[PDB]
DNA sequence: AAAGGCGCAGTTCGCG
DNA sequence: CGCGAACTGCGC
């Protein structure tokens, strides 16, 4: 199984690893004879010569073209001569590119960012993370001390906890009275023992949770301090940070840094990301937290230690326990996409695509198109038109069904051929014509992306019959992981098309889709209302909820699947309207906020307060109270009751404050920022102590009492203790639950005020 | 357990 | 006072 690759330079040459895991063992592959290469797009032939004589500087020494080779050609399926352009090193393609670009005679040059070892692993047709291998796996977690406003990296490490299939264990330099425990006698006589656990047990992944900004970054600082070489490495090396867009990452050598965080955060939608937040979420048991205040606390007087190594276990166990089961995942994702792991479960939608198309751009002999400059990325900025939305019918609903299509936006894209080598080609035979936005797609033959996307679908529906298949429990949950990734894949097509990064970017392409999906399904709509008796309720891009107002249960069941039968005919074969289910009660607030109850009363929200993490626990918890008392039974008196003892005991001080926090992501450095509300007003206090603030971190405040400017009352939801705060039970009151249960209670005749305790 | 895409409902806060 | 830009997070 290959792992990952990369290069070294002997004696000034290029030498391609291939790191794998062959029968049981770690074996490296050497390869000498991979040349660098991008290509140019010459005004004559005989200009060649003049661009060979060109010469760039690296690091003082002169880099020039090693050799070039007139080639033939596809670029967006027209046939293209173009010059590729060898060189004795990878590092001689930036020097010296610029220069080549500059020459008069070159019209273009193409693949001159492709980094060496990646462009390895797509000219060879090489896939990562094949076969059955098994592979070894270490979890750990590091404590720090920690003390209000301190440098990062200047208190020690106090604990280093690790876990894997058989133990979990912590290194520690005091005594704890615990099995698991083991005490050394310094910080460094720590890390050294670590350093020394991780190459014995020699892992082939190392899990952490967010290592990539903390844990290795730490180590790091610790370690120069020790005067420690922190080798982690299989081939003796230290970590090595690499950039990923205004974040870090780090490599560990020879072994796969699977960091769980960035998984979880794209994988997952949840209030906080706290390792105790995600822990919960995924295996529903809770985990207990303390904060560095309580580890600091416990250091410098060994009390309760027992509690923070308890603490650090669990950290390094749960760590180890999430990575087992989100790595099968990134790992088929990664077999998919033809790229290393470790890039993979670091990289967006759009990104894996591109990295898609960039092997199959290979595979089939497509030159690449460049990624915008700056010029070019300005003339990406105008928006299109995107999915259809219909406003509701506000109130509660009786028997509902839910219809649908499922993908969409793949299939139109099939279909149509929907792809920028197809856009707008004369001399066709035969177009499909998008409508409104009138572009034409050539169908006499397949597009690129619609080829690749058909391949797809055919490989998924033939994983799918496998699954279904067979009897092997194993097999089963192999298979469902890999037809998840080609899902997620074929799904990102769309998105890609309209992001305006892309190599193959295409407005045109995405806009027609999008106009589309708004024909096909203002179509069902049309037909729904007008030959069968439906009211449709509500609509959103691909799927709607309907009813027959005087119907019973049993009578919309079978009209809604006896209109199925009649719509689907009549759309395009692989657009299949689905029937989803069946609802007993619904209720629609506005455009995106409604929620359904079915047969088995489960509760389905969507859009409203309840799922929104910027909504206080009370608030959600409470609208969630209001909404089962009128989709349960048909009790509305009921629902404000329940507004009515809940504000009263907000006013009273006895909700908990775990329920009184809010959580908003800061999206950007905050210099940036040019209105601060309280999310940003809190983060800029702490950033202010000495707190990293990164965008993409959550804040979770609170608001205490006194008025005037939110932002000015509002504190970090873990500073706050009622033995020296009071919260602000009047923001809870008119800003959080009132509005939060009049968004329903409203369709019913009641205002703000009749649902108050005082006045 | 899709979303670097777009369509929306909504809160904060400074503004005249 | 009402208004509107800034900003967030959802549904697809
Ligand atoms: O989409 C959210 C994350 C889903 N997800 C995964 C979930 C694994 C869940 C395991 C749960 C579990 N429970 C709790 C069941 C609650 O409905 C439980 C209770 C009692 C005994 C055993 C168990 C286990 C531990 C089985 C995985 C599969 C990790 C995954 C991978 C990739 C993306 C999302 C998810
Ligand atoms: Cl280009």
């Amino acid at each position: 199984m290959i792992l990952d690759t990369d290069y070294i330079t002997e004696n000034g040459k290029p030498v391609i690893r291939v790191f794998k895991k062959e029968n049981g063992e770690f074996k490296i592959e050497y390869d000498r004879t991979f040349e660098p290469y991008f290509y140019a797009l010459l005004k004559d032939d005989s200009a060649i010569e003049d661009v060979k004589k060109v010469t760039a500087k690296r690091h003082g020494t002169v880099v020039k073209v090693k050799r070039a080779e007139k080639v033939q050609k596809k670029f967006l399926g027209r046939p293209i001569e173009v010059w590729k352009l060898y060189f004795n090193h990878p590092q001689d393609v930036p020097a010296i590119r610029d220069r080549i670009r500059a020459h008069p005679a070159v019209v273009d040059i193409y693949e001159y960012d492709i980094p060496f070892a990646k462009r390895y692993l797509i000219d060879k047709g090489l896939i990562p993370m094949e076969g059955d291998e098994e592979l070894t796996m270490l979890a750990f977690a590091i404590a720090t001390l920690y003390h209000e406003g301190e440098e990062f990296g200047t208190g020690p490490i106090l604990m280093i906890s690790y876990a894997d299939g058989s133990e979990a264990r912590v290194i520690t330099w005091k005594k704890i009275d615990l099995p698991y425990v083991d005490v050394v006698s310094t910080e460094k006589e720590m890390i050294k023992r670590f350093l020394r656990v991780v190459r014995e047990k020699d892992p082939d992944v190392l899990i952490t949770y967010n290592g990539d900004n903390f844990d290795f970054a730490y180590l790091k600082k610790r370690c120069e301090e020790l005067g420690i070489k922190f080798t982690l490495g299989r081939d003796g090396s230290e970590p090595k940070i690499q950039r990923m867009g205004d974040r870090f990452a780090v490599e560990v050598k020879g072994r796969i840094h699977f960091d769980l965080y960035p998984v979880i955060r794209r994988t997952i939608n949840l209030p906080t990301y706290t390792l105790e937040a995600v822990y919960e979420a995924v295996f529903g048991k809770p985990k207990e937290k303390v904060y560095a205040e309580e580890i600091a606390q416990a250091w410098e007087s060994g009390e309760g230690l027992e509690r923070v190594a308890r603490y650090s276990m669990e950290d390094a166990k749960v760590t180890y326990e999430l990575g087992r089961e989100f790595f099968p995942m990134e790992a088929q994702l990664s077999r998919l996409i033809g790229q290393s792991l470790w890039d993979v479960s670091r990289s967006s939608t759009g990104n894996l695509v591109e990295w898609f198309l960039l092997r199959k751009a290979y595979k089939r002999n497509e030159l690449a198109p460049n990624k915008p400059d700056e010029r070019e990325l300005a003339r990406r900025r105008g928006g299109y038109a995107g999915g259809y939305v219909k406003e509701p019918e506000r109130g509660l609903w009786d028997n509902i069904v839910y219809l649908d299509f499922r993908s969409l936006y793949p299939s139109i894209i099939i279909t149509h051929n929907v792809s920028p080598d197809t856009l707008n080609r004369e001399g066709c035979k035969e177009y499909d014509v998008a409508p409104e936005v009138g572009h034409k797609f050539c169908k006499d033959f397949p597009g690129f992306i619609p080829s690749l996307l058909g391949d797809l679908l055919e490989e998924r529906q033939k994983i799918k019959r496998k699954m279904k298949a067979t009897v092997d429990p194993l097999e089963k949950k192999l298979l469902d992981y890999r037809q998840r990734a080609i899902k997620i894949l074929a799904n990102s097509f769309y998105g890609y098309y309209g992001y305006a990064k892309a190599r193959w970017y295409c407005k045109e392409c995405a806009e027609s889709v999008t106009a589309w999906g708004r024909e096909y399904i203002e179509m069902v709509i049309r037909e729904l209302e007008e030959k069968f008796g439906f009211k449709v309720l509500y609509a959103d891009t691909d799927g709607l909820h309907a009813t027959i107002p005087g119907a019973d249960a049993e009578t919309v069941k079978k009209k809604a699947k006896e209109f199925l039968k009649y719509i689907n005919p009549k759309l395009p074969g692989l657009l299949e309207l689905e029937y989803e289910g069946f609802y007993v009660r619904g209720f629609f607030v506005t455009k995106k906020k409604y929620a359904v109850i079915d047969e088995e009363g489960k509760i389905t929200t969507r859009g409203l307060e309840i799922v929104r993490r910027d909504w206080s626990e009370i608030a959600k918890e409470t609208q969630a109270r209001v909404l089962e008392a009128i989709l349960k039974h048909g009790d509305v008196e009921e629902a404000v009751r329940i507004v009515k003892e809940v504000t009263e005991k907000l006013s009273k001080y006895e909700v908990p404050p775990e329920k009184l926090v809010i959580h908003e992501q800061i999206t950007r450095d905050l210099r940036d920022y040019k209105a601060t509300g309280p999310h940003v007003a809190v983060a800029k206090r702490l950033a202010a102590r000495g707190v990293k603030i990164r965008p993409g971190t959550v804040i979770s405040y609170i608001v205490l009492k006194g008025s005037g400017r939110i932002g000015d009352r509002a504190i970090p939801a873990d500073e706050f203790d009622p033995t020296k705060h009071r919260y602000d039970a009047e923001y809870y009151i008119e800003n959080q639950v009132l509005p939060a249960v009049e968004r329903i209670l409203k369709a019913f005749g009641y205002r703000k005020e009749d649902l108050r305790y005082q006045k």
